[PDB]
């Protein structure tokens, strides 16, 4: 089997991206940020305290026939970010561009941090790092793509992301006419729970390409991307005006600059990320300083491949025995 679904920017920066996800049945389409950097499904709901729901789409597991409460199953989850979110869970028939799951873990939200309730965009995530980190309790629960792995045609999901506009993630297969080139494959460990891999260095702008080590996650659920101090500080000093500051959380920009490209390695491959993904506009309504794409790690304990990098690429999560990366130019 297959699935396709098209992945759509929540606003006008590409903050995150949502996915139609179709649960129960009758069906119950729900709008949820696909997150590599994660392994809970987890909605807005029925169930969801009243204060903390506004505008979202939920789920209500009374109104589908295949729904059946996880007995005694709780799960909590707290992201990097401090949002948070925890409830109960329901298995239930969870159906992806095509691609259905039945017996999927649906994790019912309760309590959602403030930054949830204040998306209303985002009705939940749909967890793809590796089902190790799902939070349930007493039972960990499967990803959908753990879930789904045996039955696709290739063990594979990929993510294609657009620069201010849709994008692709495709289950089961490998679209070759997505992306141009090769395809660049790096090894992933999968001792922390993520697709983590190491990149071969940097360039910025028109620079010469630095080797170096970068180990990283590749996170389609973070927006930004997160680097070692030393590469961030490179990158802005090409940036007239540009400064880390501390009252507003990381480096700004004057509005009116033009921003160089940033590329990372991938083996011996190079992806190359236009100055324009790293412009995340005014830090306030009407401001002339601009909150940069390119943020430092320091202090997060992890380089973080967002959204920032993985736009620029189509990327595969190849989840055969040994988990492996793929990187093409698009």
């Amino acid at each position: 089997s297959t699935g396709s679904a098209t992945t759509t920017p929540i606003d006008s920066l590409d903050d995150a991206y949502i996915t139609p996800v179709q649960i129960g049945t009758p069906a119950q389409t729900l709008n949820l940020d696909f997150d590599t950097g994660s392994s809970d499904l987890w909605v807005f709901s029925s169930e969801t305290t009243a204060s903390e729901v506004d505008g979202q789409t939920i789920y209500t597991p009374s109104k589908s026939t295949t729904a059946k409460l996880l007995s005694g199953a709780t799960w909590s989850i707290s992201y990097g970010d401090g949002s948070s979110s925890s409830g109960d869970v329901y298995t239930d028939t969870v159906s992806v561009g095509g691609l259905t799951v039945t017996g999927q873990a649906v994790e019912s939200a309760k309590k959602v941090s403030s930054s949830f309730t204040e998306d209303s965009t985002i009705d939940g995530l749909l967890g793809l790092a590796f089902s190790t980190l799902n939070t349930v309790s007493p039972t960990q629960q499967k990803t959908f793509f753990d879930n789904a792995k045996a039955s696709l045609d290739s063990p594979v999901f990929t993510a294609d992301l657009g620069y201010h506009a849709p994008g692709t993630y495709n289950f089961g297969f490998i679209d070759t006419t997505a992306y141009t080139g090769s395809i660049t494959y790096t090894a992933v460990s999968t001792k922390q729970g993520f697709w983590e891999w190491t990149s071969t260095g940097y360039a910025v702008g028109s620079g010469t390409f630095k080797s170096t080590s970068i180990d990283g996650i590749a996170d389609t659920g973070t927006t930004l991307l997160y680097l070692p101090a030393t590469v961030v500080s490179a990158y802005w000093a090409q940036v007239s005006g540009a400064k880390s500051s501390s009252s507003v959380g990381g480096y700004v920009f004057p509005c009116s600059a033009t921003l160089p490209s940033f590329t990372f390695g991938v083996g011996s491959a190079r992806i190359v990320i236009p100055g324009d993904y790293i412009d995340f506009g005014p830090i306030s309504t009407g401001s002339s300083s601009c909150f940069g794409g390119i943020q430092s790690s320091a202090g997060i304990g992890i380089n973080i491949f967002g959204d920032v990098a993985l736009k620029a690429a189509f990327v595969v999560f190849n989840g055969a025995t040994t988990p492996t990366l793929g990187f093409a130019s698009k």
